[PDB]
């Protein structure tokens, strides 16, 4: 069996990217729920509990800024598929923050595309550790293409082999994240209206 | 003397599946009780505490979501019946988000039916290891029917005297785990009325 | 000297029973104590500590449930009286229970009856290992009476010698072993029929 | 040299009495601190240090019931002056208890006195092996008077030649061990008054 | 890869600097947003949550009393950029309430100018430890300039080949901080013409 | 480097005293900002927040009362500078009470003067235990007096080395406090002269 989906569209599920020991990259899903508070609460458990925090934090004010969805009053639940032992997770994880995205808005996350990168505060995507080893990870597990921080690109040092692969994807905001995975559709084409405003204010 | 029961119908009370050491399959009953909060604690301990909270936590993504109840204002106890060393349980463990339902619904489960898989935030049933030795030791605890996550069905090997003595249940969903272990009734009925929109939202 | 009491009524002490190598019963008294919490603890040391949280946490549940006592913002204190090597104890056993119940209630518990069990969080008692084993050491204490889980009648094969000698008492719940164990009284009257709701929810 | 002080009044210093091997008594002082926490620990060493941890977790339970002193924001250290191999002491030793309250309190301790016994969670004082062993340790230290668990009485059996070199105090319950080793004075006086309810509680 | 930026303009980041362990000093960015409240709250998560509520509540004395902006029902974003364990940071780090400012005016913060510092509620900026040693990881960062607590002056300390590497510059006030580190232009000239009177008040 | 000013007048900022651990004094300078409140709160975090609410409530009376500030409409900003772990603060500390003060009327105080004590919500000074390790630490930081409450007098005991290197001021009332702390002026005469009425009540 398999903890991931390798195609097809599904609502909250995210392909991220982890590392195991120093250098051993995993696929690590994520599958994010919210709901009403019945003051919302980021629900996690486990090793990797405060990046869940950080990552639901980190888009809380993106989405309060520029979709306007009351995510105070939504508790967020964050799960990650497979537990493991010494997981480096990406701090502020945009596998999680587009987990969130797509929880809330109801747009399906396209699971051939895999990705690494934490998000800032204001939108843009952060640099990462062991991206290689990532991109390995994902060759692996045969997904079509992964998205990385453009500022991680010169750290891809694939063999032959692999090179060619996969598609690599580098990024400088969420909102190009969300272009790259979100179903096509009137959904999303509302949404990335109202993300356009932090694209301008990020260039 | 045994720690399950294999036929009836109890409040809940469900026999999950684990595995002991790498590969032996152990039936692992677990008793949940909801009480009010005198915010709600998971009250749970011993080795297998974090899968309780991970299952407590995703079951009350889907509880808040579709059913309303406020389980935030609720202390959820786990009980494990059988103290085993190196049990290696289901992440999120169905069993466990059912015996939750049970307990929260009032709402008997059917001890016939033994069940592994791992809960998803979203209601999905998750495919887990040792599915072939969960089902021998459901079939040696004289238990009839045992739920497996739809995508482990390629996962069992029986022998041939061993095949025919339990049916083996595949599941995507939540609901359906429902459908074959709740007792029929008016309760049921409305319970399955709420789930129901999970079931349209999933598909 | 005597670790146990023989006869007598005493607050928050229980006659338990318990293993010790494989086969070897003994006396294991439980003295418990509760105090404010000054969130409440389970505070307990030693080789049977987590037996003591199982049995505490479990029930706490049918104490907030049943009897409103907020024993959440309760300290809860378990002693083991005399310390072995290689005890075995009862999974969430009824005698760190009822010893709980007894020292909230401050009705105290007859010493003439030893028990063994365990506690559901629903308040069913659950069979256990030894029975016959931890009888035997209940009649060379001199002790009167024995509570069993009625699922071990069963496995009781005591010498002609020893049958007789000790009344033996199998229950289905916890409202049993409070009618069994503690001073009638005012006081039991009342806790009685709180615990009442728990039988009849349970049959 | 000696490890002992036989005459005089010390805060937070009390000569226990344990056995090493088998038979041979010894005088074991123990001294404890209270300090802030800066969730407090007990903070112990060695071969004894789950029995400090019995004895503070017991005194615990008390001090918080009847005193309100909110010792669980206290690290509590327990210091046994006297490395030997094959020390057994009294489970929840009652110099150890009463060392801790002799810290917390302020008010010294009659060193003339040895003591043996172990602490219930309830306040009393439970019998103990080797006390006659023990009673023959505080003879050959020149102590004045020890304390003995009342149900010990019998297990006494001294030479005549030690008989009459030390006057044996037989107690039920942690005020009389207090009562008879506390400085007289008014914080004594103030703090026995708190532990009066313990008593009527007992009897 | 790299987690600060050493050249250009950004809004809401900041290169603060801190201690990991007892001595060495490290880069870390701090990125803020703000967003409308939906009682505004300080979000922020980790080891280093204290210090960004002490930032943020310092600085929002100031910007309620100057500036006039209703930070109060604004939810306040505070990112720490890299997580490591044995974080020592500034006290109401002055890094953090620059951060803060520059998002809410929408003035871009100077990459290349590191700072070390606590703000008083006043708007002094109070000396901090270790300045030598986060200096010194300004410098192997390639940072051109780093301001410090004027206090602090004499505790710098640098190698020859170290000194000359970067300018230090001294401040007694936030707006000394702000003058080096905003960018130049007409949203700088009015705020920093409010900020005028916190200088007149405090000199 | 120091964390507080030994020297001069400056507003809203007091030299305090507390203890840490159970007896080392420490110099406690506290910074207070009052703000309009864009109800008013009182914003303050850490361990010591309770003490900075009591100290603010309380003085809130006294000023309401006497000077007619509207102070429930203003926000009260209280800075402890120098985190410690394990502070124990004066309840309703003076010295945050003064801070607030001065704040309020611009009026500086003078650096050279520690106090520790209680204010009343009557505006009395109430005494508050470690007075002479308070006093060791206000000399060690090279102060020039101490205030301190005159019930605490008798509570002083310094080697003939440190008595002498400091004068000890007891007083009774926060007026007394205000007088020798105060910038002499007219503001001061103005605000002294309102705060009359509060000593005839008093007395
Ligand atoms: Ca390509
Ligand atoms: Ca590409
Ligand atoms: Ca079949
Ligand atoms: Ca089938
Ligand atoms: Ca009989
Ligand atoms: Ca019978
Ligand atoms: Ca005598
Ligand atoms: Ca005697
Ligand atoms: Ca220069
Ligand atoms: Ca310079
Ligand atoms: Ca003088
Ligand atoms: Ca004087």
């Amino acid at each position: 069996y398999k903890l991931f989906i390798t195609e097809g569209y599904e609502v909250g599920r995210v392909n991220g990217l982890a590392v195991i020991g120093e250098s051993a990259g995993i696929v690590l899903p994520i599958i994010a729920e919210v709901t009403p508070s019945m003051e919302g609460r980021v629900i996690a458990t486990g090793r990797l509990q405060e990046i869940a925090r950080e990552a639901v934090m980190n888009v809380s004010a993106i989405i309060k800024k520029y979709t306007g969805r009351d995510i105070s009053n939504m508790d967020v639940h964050i799960q990650f598929v497979g537990t493991y032992e010494g997981v480096a997770g990406d701090s502020a994880s945009i596998s999680i923050a587009t987990a969130v995205i797509s929880a809330i808005e109801g747009i399906p996350v396209d699971q051939s595309v895999a990705m690494t990168g934490s998000l800032s505060v204001k939108g843009e995507v952060l640099p990462v550790g062991g991206v290689t080893q990532k991109i390995e990870a994902a060759i692996q597990a045969g997904l079509k293409k992964v998205i990385i921080p453009k500022d991680n690109i010169d750290d891809v040092l694939l063999d032959a082999e692999h090179e060619g692969k996969i598609e690599v994807i580098p990024v400088s905001r969420i909102n190009e994240v969300l272009e790259h995975v979100l179903e096509d559709g009137k959904k999303k084409n509302r949404l990335m209206s109202k993300f356009k405003e932090l694209e301008l204010a990020a260039v």
